[PDB]
Protein backbone atom coordinates (compact mmCIF):
# COMPACT_ATOMS: atom_id res chain seq x y z
CA UNK A 1 0.00 0.00 0.00
CA UNK A 2 1.04 3.66 -0.52
CA UNK A 3 1.04 5.66 2.74
CA UNK A 4 -0.27 9.04 1.50
CA UNK A 5 -2.22 8.26 -1.69
CA UNK A 6 -2.81 11.33 -3.80
CA UNK A 7 -6.03 10.13 -5.47
CA UNK A 8 -8.42 7.19 -5.50
CA UNK A 9 -6.27 5.24 -7.98
CA UNK A 10 -3.43 5.14 -5.41
CA UNK A 11 -5.97 4.22 -2.72
CA UNK A 12 -7.42 1.41 -4.86
CA UNK A 13 -3.97 0.11 -5.76
CA UNK A 14 -3.68 -0.01 -1.94
CA UNK A 15 -6.12 -2.94 -2.09
CA UNK A 16 -9.30 -1.03 -1.20
CA UNK A 17 -11.87 -2.14 -3.77
CA UNK A 18 -15.06 -1.08 -1.97
CA UNK A 19 -16.56 2.25 -2.95
CA UNK A 20 -16.90 4.70 -0.11
CA UNK A 21 -14.98 7.33 1.82
CA UNK A 22 -11.17 7.42 1.70
CA UNK A 23 -8.51 9.90 2.72
CA UNK A 24 -6.25 11.22 -0.03
CA UNK A 25 -3.32 13.59 0.40
CA UNK A 26 -2.77 16.36 -2.09
CA UNK A 27 0.73 16.21 -3.56
CA UNK A 28 1.25 13.19 -1.31
CA UNK A 29 1.65 15.61 1.61
CA UNK A 30 0.42 14.21 4.94
CA UNK A 31 -0.57 17.76 5.97
CA UNK A 32 -2.94 18.06 2.98
CA UNK A 33 -5.49 15.36 3.78
CA UNK A 34 -8.81 15.47 1.93
CA UNK A 35 -11.69 13.09 2.48
CA UNK A 36 -13.19 11.91 -0.82
CA UNK A 37 -15.74 9.43 -2.07
CA UNK A 38 -14.00 6.86 -4.28
CA UNK A 39 -15.98 4.99 -6.94
CA UNK A 40 -14.00 1.75 -7.00
CA UNK A 41 -16.30 -0.15 -9.40
CA UNK A 42 -17.09 1.90 -12.53
CA UNK A 43 -14.82 1.00 -15.48
CA UNK A 44 -12.13 -0.43 -13.27
CA UNK A 45 -12.49 1.96 -10.35
CA UNK A 46 -10.07 4.41 -8.84
CA UNK A 47 -12.31 7.47 -9.37
CA UNK A 48 -12.59 10.49 -7.07
CA UNK A 49 -16.25 11.49 -7.25
CA UNK A 50 -16.63 15.26 -7.19
CA UNK A 51 -20.34 15.76 -7.95
CA UNK A 52 -23.29 13.58 -7.09
CA UNK A 53 -26.97 14.25 -7.83
CA UNK A 54 -29.49 11.60 -6.83
CA UNK A 55 -32.43 12.86 -4.75
CA UNK A 56 -32.75 16.64 -4.64
CA UNK A 57 -32.07 16.94 -0.91
CA UNK A 58 -29.09 19.32 -1.26
CA UNK A 59 -29.17 22.92 -2.49
CA UNK A 60 -26.85 23.52 -5.46
CA UNK A 61 -27.77 27.20 -5.89
CA UNK A 62 -24.78 28.31 -3.84
CA UNK A 63 -22.26 31.13 -4.02
CA UNK A 64 -18.68 31.39 -5.23
CA UNK A 65 -17.12 30.66 -1.86
CA UNK A 66 -19.24 27.52 -1.50
CA UNK A 67 -18.30 26.27 -4.98
CA UNK A 68 -14.64 27.03 -4.28
CA UNK A 69 -14.66 25.17 -0.94
CA UNK A 70 -17.12 22.32 -1.46
CA UNK A 71 -20.38 21.42 0.26
CA UNK A 72 -22.74 18.57 0.99
CA UNK A 73 -22.62 14.99 2.26
CA UNK A 74 -19.95 13.04 0.36
CA UNK A 75 -21.97 9.82 0.75
CA UNK A 76 -25.05 11.47 -0.84
CA UNK A 77 -25.37 14.72 -2.83
CA UNK A 78 -22.29 16.96 -2.75
CA UNK A 79 -19.79 19.14 -4.61
CA UNK A 80 -16.10 18.53 -3.82
CA UNK A 81 -14.89 22.13 -4.37
CA UNK A 82 -13.08 23.89 -7.18
CA UNK A 83 -9.94 24.54 -5.10
CA UNK A 84 -9.68 20.79 -4.47
CA UNK A 85 -10.28 20.03 -8.16
CA UNK A 86 -7.53 22.47 -9.18
CA UNK A 87 -5.07 20.93 -6.74
CA UNK A 88 -5.94 17.36 -7.74
CA UNK A 89 -5.77 17.98 -11.50
CA UNK A 90 -2.43 19.78 -11.04
CA UNK A 91 -0.85 16.52 -9.78
CA UNK A 92 -0.66 14.89 -13.21
CA UNK A 93 -2.79 14.09 -16.23
CA UNK A 94 -6.37 13.26 -15.20
CA UNK A 95 -9.38 12.00 -17.13
CA UNK A 96 -13.01 12.95 -16.42
CA UNK A 97 -15.90 10.51 -16.34
CA UNK A 98 -19.58 11.45 -16.15
CA UNK A 99 -22.10 8.73 -15.27
CA UNK A 100 -25.79 9.45 -15.88
CA UNK A 101 -28.86 7.40 -15.05
CA UNK A 102 -32.52 8.18 -15.53
CA UNK A 103 -35.51 5.83 -15.28
CA UNK A 104 -33.36 2.78 -15.83
CA UNK A 105 -31.42 4.17 -18.79
CA UNK A 106 -27.72 4.89 -18.41
CA UNK A 107 -25.10 6.80 -20.36
CA UNK A 108 -21.57 8.02 -19.79
CA UNK A 109 -18.95 10.39 -21.14
CA UNK A 110 -15.17 10.21 -20.67
CA UNK A 111 -12.67 12.96 -21.48
CA UNK A 112 -9.06 11.78 -21.72
CA UNK A 113 -7.76 15.14 -20.48
CA UNK A 114 -9.46 17.11 -17.69
CA UNK A 115 -8.17 19.98 -15.63
CA UNK A 116 -9.48 22.87 -13.55
CA UNK A 117 -7.40 26.03 -13.31
CA UNK A 118 -6.68 28.04 -10.20
CA UNK A 119 -8.67 30.94 -8.77
CA UNK A 120 -6.84 33.48 -10.94
CA UNK A 121 -8.29 31.69 -13.98
CA UNK A 122 -11.73 31.62 -12.29
CA UNK A 123 -11.28 27.83 -12.21
CA UNK A 124 -11.10 27.50 -16.00
CA UNK A 125 -12.30 24.18 -17.41
CA UNK A 126 -10.24 22.11 -19.83
CA UNK A 127 -11.68 18.93 -21.36
CA UNK A 128 -10.31 17.07 -24.37
CA UNK A 129 -10.67 13.65 -25.91
CA UNK A 130 -14.31 12.56 -25.71
CA UNK A 131 -15.63 9.01 -25.80
CA UNK A 132 -18.97 7.74 -24.60
CA UNK A 133 -22.67 7.29 -25.13
CA UNK A 134 -24.11 10.48 -23.55
CA UNK A 135 -22.95 12.73 -26.37
CA UNK A 136 -20.15 15.29 -26.15
CA UNK A 137 -21.99 18.07 -24.32
CA UNK A 138 -18.88 19.32 -22.48
CA UNK A 139 -17.23 20.51 -25.71
CA UNK A 140 -19.54 23.56 -25.64
CA UNK A 141 -18.12 24.43 -22.19
CA UNK A 142 -14.42 23.82 -22.88
CA UNK A 143 -12.17 26.67 -21.85
CA UNK A 144 -14.79 28.56 -19.87
CA UNK A 145 -14.41 29.97 -16.39
CA UNK A 146 -16.73 28.93 -13.58
CA UNK A 147 -19.74 31.11 -12.78
CA UNK A 148 -21.99 31.47 -9.75
CA UNK A 149 -24.79 33.95 -9.08
CA UNK A 150 -22.40 36.26 -7.19
CA UNK A 151 -19.53 36.01 -9.67
CA UNK A 152 -25.80 35.91 -15.58
CA UNK A 153 -26.47 32.26 -16.43
CA UNK A 154 -26.22 31.03 -12.83
CA UNK A 155 -28.86 33.48 -11.65
CA UNK A 156 -31.08 32.93 -14.70
CA UNK A 157 -31.17 29.14 -14.21
CA UNK A 158 -30.42 29.10 -10.44
CA UNK A 159 -27.40 26.81 -10.75
CA UNK A 160 -23.61 27.04 -11.11
CA UNK A 161 -21.31 25.83 -13.89
CA UNK A 162 -18.61 26.68 -16.42
CA UNK A 163 -21.35 28.54 -18.26
CA UNK A 164 -21.14 29.98 -21.75
CA UNK A 165 -24.43 31.33 -23.16
CA UNK A 166 -25.60 29.34 -21.39
CA UNK A 167 -25.27 25.57 -21.28
CA UNK A 168 -25.42 22.10 -22.72
CA UNK A 169 -24.46 20.57 -19.33
CA UNK A 170 -26.19 21.75 -16.15
CA UNK A 171 -25.51 19.03 -13.58
CA UNK A 172 -25.65 21.50 -10.68
CA UNK A 173 -29.10 22.70 -11.75
CA UNK A 174 -32.43 22.38 -10.00
CA UNK A 175 -33.34 18.81 -9.14
CA UNK A 176 -36.41 17.41 -10.86
CA UNK A 177 -37.09 20.62 -12.83
CA UNK A 178 -38.10 19.81 -16.40
CA UNK A 179 -38.64 23.44 -17.40
CA UNK A 180 -36.35 24.37 -20.27
CA UNK A 181 -32.70 24.56 -19.14
CA UNK A 182 -33.55 24.69 -15.43
CA UNK A 183 -32.87 21.08 -14.42
CA UNK A 184 -30.06 18.54 -14.22
CA UNK A 185 -29.42 18.55 -17.97
CA UNK A 186 -27.06 16.78 -20.38
CA UNK A 187 -28.37 18.17 -23.63
CA UNK A 188 -27.03 15.65 -26.12
CA UNK A 189 -28.53 12.76 -24.13
CA UNK A 190 -31.89 14.05 -22.80
CA UNK A 191 -32.21 17.66 -23.97
CA UNK A 192 -33.17 20.77 -22.02
CA UNK A 193 -36.65 19.70 -20.86
CA UNK A 194 -35.72 16.53 -18.96
CA UNK A 195 -33.99 16.71 -15.58
CA UNK A 196 -31.79 13.67 -15.00
CA UNK A 197 -32.39 11.65 -11.84
CA UNK A 198 -28.80 10.55 -11.15
CA UNK A 199 -25.50 12.08 -12.16
CA UNK A 200 -21.90 11.75 -11.01
CA UNK A 201 -18.75 13.48 -12.20
CA UNK A 202 -15.45 11.84 -11.25
CA UNK A 203 -11.75 11.86 -12.10
CA UNK A 204 -8.69 9.62 -12.09
CA UNK A 205 -5.25 9.54 -13.75
CA UNK A 206 -5.57 9.15 -17.50
CA UNK A 207 -2.84 6.50 -17.50
CA UNK A 208 -4.88 4.34 -15.08
CA UNK A 209 -6.09 2.14 -17.93
CA UNK A 210 -2.62 0.65 -18.41
CA UNK A 211 -0.61 1.63 -15.34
Amino acid sequence: SMPFPKDCSQAMLNGDTTSGLYTIYLNGDKAQALEVFCDMTSDGGGWIVFLRRKNGRENFYQNWKAYAAGFGDRREEFWLGLDNLNKITAQGQYELRVDLRDHGETAFAVYDKFSVGDAKTRYKLKVEGYSGTAGDSMAYHNGRSFSTFDKNCALSYKGAFWYRNCHRVNLMGRYGDNNHSQGVNWFHWKGHEHSIQFAEMKLRPSNFRNL
